[PDB]
């Protein structure tokens, strides 16, 4: 049938949140679609290790870019990424127990937050995240067709390693349930 | 039959080895005789994460003589041999002419010094030897882990261990007295 025209990438990542006591290994695979630039993915990647679960899938029209499934088939989280409209953070937050905003693109989400704000406080269940343009970079050089890591996460602040490198990421918490 | 009187010790691991390429879940059991300091029960689990391997597996001689641990082939030789302590030069070589590597752990400032100074130059000697040292302080927060049974997280990276459960987290740093 139908698929995806994409570059695959694959991630053994070993994830030890000490903020949930979440300890748990996982193998990813990511598609990226030639529209994707190397950043949103490693943003995406990033999305998942914060939020890592064993059934936390990447999914894609009009899917999140990724969520988890409860035992009754609806959705307990919501991941999505860049900045969305009106209609769309309704679709999600309205669909979803919890909703996670992951913002990015520095000159576009000043301007995007100045002009929602107010209207993104109206949805009790919603969080956004803003990642900022260096740390978005570094972020993105991590970037391998086959990636090892492991992600130590205490105090909202992500320890990401490879064999080769240490980055301290910052994700900034523009709004909380 | 024969048996050790002991206390018996559970750790559930994980171990995330970024020098090695090698994530590893492993389920270990490790004696205690009353002779035994809970510090060197906590050396010998640090040195099992040092060199993790599904295969390599804790032991005592009940019948001395044995490592503290071992990883052997699939040809039922010794790859690895892991020691702890002080021994002397025919203690080590027992130890580095039956395996193919041969790791000791020292430890003890005052004591391992005096050591060093009369054997490093003997040490030297075998070709397949590696020697690492763990100094009081850090020893002591190691031992700080202990529990009949326990849940550990370590992360390695340019030989430092970063060690982790519920409660603390800690960094680990083993100085290379000698490497082959
Ligand atoms: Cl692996």
């Amino acid at each position: 049938g139908h698929a995806l025209k994409a570059t695959i990438y694959k991630a053994t990542v070993n994830v030890a949140d000490l903020d949930r006591n979440q300890f748990l290994d996982a193998s990813l695979t990511l598609a990226r679609h030639p529209s994707e630039t190397q950043e949103r993915m490693m943003l995406r990647l990033l999305a998942w290790l914060k939020y890592a679960d064993e059934r936390l899938q990447f999914t894609r029209d009009d899917e999140p870019e990724a969520w988890l499934r409860n035992d009754h088939l609806g959705i307990d989280l919501w991941i999505e990424l860049g900045l969305p409209d009106e209609r769309r953070i309704k679709k999600a937050c309205t669909q979803a127990a919890e909703v996670a905003l992951f913002t990015y693109n520095s000159r576009a989400a000043q301007i995007w937050w100045q002009q929602n704000q107010s209207k993104c406080v109206q949805f009790a269940n919603l969080s956004v995240w803003y990642l900022d343009d260096e740390q978005l970079a570094k972020v993105s050089a991590f970037a391998d067709r086959t990636m090892t890591l492991q992600a130590t996460i205490q105090d909202g602040v992500i320890w990401l390693s490879d064999d080769k490198n240490n980055l301290e990421v910052n994700l900034t918490a523009w709004q909380q349930p």
